């Protein structure tokens, strides 16, 4: 039950999460990953704004689905 997900860089990004923390997984794997704060780190979905609050399972959005990761430098 993987994904596909792809950066602006068009980097390819694929990897399974939980049905408890499918964003906060990706916020906090990312975070640490660039070593910034998920604060900076938000997924989008053709254009839908996702909240740690839901999963993939919420938007009904699998198999093969498309997903959307940016990444900022901080900067204060």
């Amino acid at each position: 039950m993987q994904i596909f997900i792809k950066t602006l860089t068009g980097k390819t990004i694929t990897a399974e999460t939980e049905p408890a923390e499918t964003v906060a997984d990706l916020k906090q794997k990312i975070a640490d990953k660039e070593g910034v704060p998920v604060d900076q780190q938000r997924l989008i979905f053709a254009g839908k704004q996702l909240e740690d609050s839901k999963t993939m399972a919420d938007y009904n959005i699998q198999k093969e689905s498309t997903l959307h990761m940016v990444l900022r430098l901080r900067g204060g």
